[PDB]
């Protein structure tokens, strides 16, 4: 964690994020997502967990919109994978995708002792092969009501190419962190670690892409780092 | 307010914004709203923008993000509490179907005047019935005369923000079991975070405490589930548990 923008806020205070986690967040947090972040606010890259407020946002849409089958993509400690399991009916589904399992397993526990480890099919790989191997097997009725893509920053307009043909028409694709901290607001920024400003290259080029890619809609909320939610037209 | 009482003059709030920059905020708003914007939106928050209510607008990234949500739950049928010139009413009617209908209450049928020519020029006034009146006595005559068959997917609460709670009790009963109510500007341009807050006028200290009020009182609900998102002034999703 050698980077410069972990600490940034897109709010205007430590303060008002504070009031939003608890007053709105905390108290309607599972037991199990708790026990699962504070585990995880002792690793190096705590900085890269969904926070407490996105998290209820997530779980809001995936209910909303009855969604049945979803894939996450970047699980991380298992946070809003969780958030997600938690969300789905009894027999939901997620196919759940990351290059590092041992991450995985600092948040497994937590998973299991919410009773939801079973609707949950975890593959230790990049996420681009899989997208491609999916792609290759996909039959249309099983096409997922929705996507969480938070994995590999540099890589999403890849991801994004695969997604609106594995998603159906009318799901959902999230793209976590495409505010990146703010910094996304200015053509430079200094004093960013390289792989900072990859990432944030990357998503200058995503936020302009999406906003005028045919195939889908957008909404891009201002809640944790930035979220862009994208609904397949066709 | 912009439906009765202080004029806007008295207010102190007006000015600020919850996000930590105006460059972030612009760059949202030139980037991802106003590139999916409808340009009879345009043109009504444009004419909007001049009025002096201008404050209490539903600004462009928030629509957008009312918009999905209304796409995503597939609802049909709506309730706008709080319409002023028209905005988020405008953004519920083009995010609905063909055959989709809005019940819009506002006491002010002046303001959605303002907004109603870039409505038809939209082609969906069709699908809006308005009424002219305090808010409460019309949800409680839909209390009197609703049949579970016809309960409302969605309501986007935007009217007296000192009365949300009384909104919020009939609301619970006239959305469906599933189905979403909004709270618009639950965050109050951030001075929620604080028990005490310098310097407003009554009215907006009154709104302020009404909503730190609210937000402890959602939290707490069980009849809901919520989520409050720190877009555009807060928006605070509930959705019906039983
Ligand atoms: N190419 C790649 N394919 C799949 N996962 C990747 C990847 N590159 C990085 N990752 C993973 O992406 C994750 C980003 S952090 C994800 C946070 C998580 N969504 C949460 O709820 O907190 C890390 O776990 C990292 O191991
Ligand atoms: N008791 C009440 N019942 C119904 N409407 C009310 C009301 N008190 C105030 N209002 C109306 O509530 C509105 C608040 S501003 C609404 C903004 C609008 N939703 C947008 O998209 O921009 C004003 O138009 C005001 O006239
Ligand atoms: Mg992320
Ligand atoms: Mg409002």
């Amino acid at each position: 964690d050698d980077y410069s923008l972990v600490h940034k806020n897109i709010l205007h205070s430590e303060d008002l994020l504070k009031y939003i986690l608890e007053t709105s967040a905390y108290p309607r947090e599972h037991e199990q997502l708790k026990g699962l972040r504070e585990v995880t606010e002792k690793h190096e890259w705590s900085s890269a967990l969904v926070p407490a407020d996105e998290g209820l946002f997530l779980s809001m849409l995936l209910k909303l919109m009855n969604a049945k089958r979803t894939i996450e993509i970047g699980v991380y400690t298992g946070y809003s994978l969780l958030t997600t399991a938690l969300a789905l009916p009894e027999d939901g589904k997620i196919t759940a995708i990351d290059v590092n399992k041992s991450y995985y397993e600092i948040g497994l526990p937590f998973i299991q002792k919410a009773g939801v480890e079973h609707k949950i099919n975890f593959i230790e790989s990049e996420a681009l092969p899989v997208l491609d191997q999916m792609l290759e097997e996909m039959k249309e009725e099983d096409l997922y009501d929705y996507a969480f893509v938070d994995a590999d920053k540099s890589n999403y307009a890849n991801y994004h190419e695969r997604l609106v043909k594995l998603v159906r028409i009318g799901g959902a694709i999230l793209y976590d962190n495409t505010l990146w901290f703010g910094s996304v607001a200015y053509p430079e920024y200094p004093g960013l670690h390289p792989e900072e400003e990859v990432a944030r290259l990357s998503f200058r080029n995503l936020n302009t892409f999406l906003a005028a890619d045919p195939r889908v809609e957008i909404s891009q909320v201002s809640i944790g780092d930035g979220v862009t939610i994208c609904r397949r037209l066709y």
